[PDB]
């Protein structure tokens, strides 16, 4: 990686190289005291404007559930892209350590998972991927819903996905958020038969026709179970749409009232980085 820099400003807390974050060094902002992330591009040739466009980008996402922005910084050896980091851990991390969740604590998350999503569309362009299989957490007695919109298994996929050539994304989306919503519930996949799950022709097979089945120990509202089966539905047209959930009884029950750099010194420090 790259020798350590402001370290007047920051305060180096460790190395990583792996998980959601990549190859990434951890760091300690002194005031305002949190955690961040920096990734690291190399000065050369690397920074072309693909990159130069995912930096703005996810500069503008500006949204309490999603992984905010913070500033680029230029090193010799190369640029610093830095963002706040979630401490947390993954969603699906502290599911499976509960077994499952109960229903009011799976609407806390959905709501901000739906409200998160709902904004990335309203700021999407060309529907980038949110890679809603594995949002994180930031650290606190209420855990705070992340979403990663960085750049730099078949469960989650719809079915018009493999089955259409062009097919909407924003519809796609609600599916997966869909299934975010049953593990969240349930504790497995949707579609993963027990017998043995680890297939794949069984998996996709459930998937196309749209076999679930929530099992008798677990008990929800029916106004969980009609939306539910209003995300699982085939035919694109006809699923559910963002605005229609954060309309549906089981939505508003508790929602909550909730739910930087200027873009030259950006661009001056991206120009920079290119030599
Ligand atoms: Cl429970």
């Amino acid at each position: 990686l790259p020798i350590m820099h402001d370290s007047d400003r920051y305060e180096l807390v460790k190395d990583i190289g792996a998980g959601n974050f990549g190859v990434a060094r951890l760091m300690r902002d002194k005031q305002a005291n949190e955690l961040v992330a920096v990734k690291y591009i190399e000065r050369g040739e690397k920074i072309d404007e693909n990159v130069k466009r995912e930096i703005i980008n996810h500069r503008s996402l500006r949204h309490p559930n999603i992984v905010r922005f913070k500033e680029v910084i230029l090193t010799p050896t190369h640029l610093a892209i830095v963002m706040e980091y979630a401490s947390g851990g993954e969603l699906f991390e502290r599911i499976c350590n509960a077994g499952r969740f109960s229903e009011d604590e799976a609407r806390f998350f959905f709501q901000q998972l739906i409200s998160g999503v709902s904004y990335a569309h309203a700021m999407q362009v060309a529907h980038r991927d949110l890679k809603l299989e594995n949002t994180l957490l930031d650290g606190s007695p209420a855990p705070r819903l992340k979403i990663a919109d960085f750049g730099y298994t078949p469960a989650y996929i719809a079915p018009e996905v493999l089955l259409k050539k062009e097919y909407d994304g924003k519809v796609a989306d609600v599916w997966s958020c869909g299934v975010t919503l049953y593990v969240m519930l349930v504790g497995a996949y949707p579609f993963e038969d027990p017998e043995e799950p680890k297939n794949f022709r069984k998996t996709i097979h459930r998937i196309l026709n749209v076999q679930y089945a929530i099992p008798d120990y677990v008990h929800i509202s029916p106004e969980c179970r009609h939306l539910i089966s209003r995300i699982f539905v085939a035919d694109p047209a006809k699923r559910i749409s963002i605005p229609e959930i954060r309309n549906h009884e089981w939505f508003l029950k508790n929602l909550p009232a909730d739910l930087g750099q200027s873009i030259e010194e950006i661009m001056q420090i991206i120009a920079e980085a290119t030599v």
